């Protein structure tokens, strides 16, 4: 049988969303880095994989799989043994996508929109508006735990989603617990995961620390 | 019935108007001023806790957010699943696509129009506008077939027309630089309902973010 492979960094969120998914799933992935400082995601053969030219992208037995919440839901439909981690239900399977595009379109964009001037673009300060966009994404967050999980009381792949970017900018844009005590609550959940410092905790905590090492030799040049 | 709650200068309000108009759904659309902040009600933060619109409520059934109200409307009411596939990998495609627009396409028009509309901006840093263009190159290599996934329309095509469509009348797209976009905007521009459900409030937003900016610098 072919082996998955992930086109992947540990450092990036969306990759590990999709390390966290496929130890949920009983998957092993193949991990193929992609150094961006190198421009390995600028080759013609990654471009054709992926015109965006993003990490992650899945390779399934020669079938490409782009996006970390498209790959989830492919890998939860095509190898899950149950539909638990993404409904297939009408009306749960909307909550779900709400949720997965909440994350993209607030929490990830926001985290970029604060990280990418500090990694390849030499910033040294961070805009306090955009500090704020992550405050506010923060308390989207907070109204949006209304149950035990991002979406229900059980783990599903917006919790994955969501965790893995969360866990990454709260490294760098203080997240004050006595102002969200849900979301504190919540990645306490998922950090019992047996899986998680592996999968996802210990590239949050570099990331945030490469993210605050560059913008300090940034500002001391 | 179906009711939207909706704002028609809204780019994810719109995709969705697309869609109904593709399934041959009549929207009754009740109308949210996010200006006047009739949104923050707590009937609305009922409905949606991160208070956007649009909100879709389907006999009692409130579905949130752009993107998964037309999928809800394509599973549930699609004569077959053209305009968002069940297979396997064409929804793997379809789903990378609609994260784009929303993680990059919406997410960067937003960064742009919100500070203006919303907390009296008067100005669009060369930065935001960059971040634009660097979108609209992202869309032109994505555009490697007549539509935004494959060679046929698409929910995809209706969130990305959606948004791009607006912001072009803000940030300058080069006709030059993105030929496939205009192209591609043109199979959209040829559908009956394109105007009334999507071009007419694509034309004002860009209109209402302009006059507001120039409102605001004095
Ligand atoms: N929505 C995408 C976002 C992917 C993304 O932005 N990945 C970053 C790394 S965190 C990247 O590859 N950047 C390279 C580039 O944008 O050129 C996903 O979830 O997969
Ligand atoms: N991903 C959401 C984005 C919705 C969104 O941001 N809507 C804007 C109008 S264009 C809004 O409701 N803003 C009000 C707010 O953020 O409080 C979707 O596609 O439905």
């Amino acid at each position: 049988m072919t082996k998955l492979i992930l086109y992947t960094l540990h450092v990036s969120p969306p990759c590990r969303a999709v390390e966290l998914c496929a130890k949920a799933l009983g998957l092993e992935l193949e991990q193929k880095t992609v150094n961006l400082l190198t421009k390995e995601h600028l080759t013609p053969e990654f471009m054709k994989m992926n015109p965006q030219h993003t990490v992650p992208v899945l390779d399934d037995n020669g079938t490409i799989v782009c996006e970390s919440h498209a790959i989830m839901i492919y890998l939860v439909s095509k190898y899950g043994k149950d539909d638990s981690l993404y409904s297939k239900e009408l009306v749960k399977q909307a909550k779900l996508n709400a949720a997965l595009h909440f994350e993209s379109g607030v929490l990830f964009a926001r985290l970029r929109f604060v990280c990418e001037p500090i990694l390849f673009a030499g910033g040294s300060e961070i805009p306090a508006d955009r500090a704020e966009y992550v405050q506010k994404a923060y308390q989207l967050l907070e109204d949006t735990l209304v149950d035990d999980y991002i979406v229900g009381n059980s783990l599903t792949i917006a919790d994955f989603s969501c965790v893995s970017s969360v866990s990454s900018i709260m490294g760098v844009i203080p997240m004050d617990k006595e102002k969200f005590p849900k979301i504190y609550g919540w990645l306490d959940r998922l950090k019992a995961l047996p899986y998680y410092e592996a999968a996802n905790g210990s590239g949050a905590e570099q990331v945030a620390q490469f993210v605050l090492s560059q913008k300090e030799k940034n500002a001391q040049k």
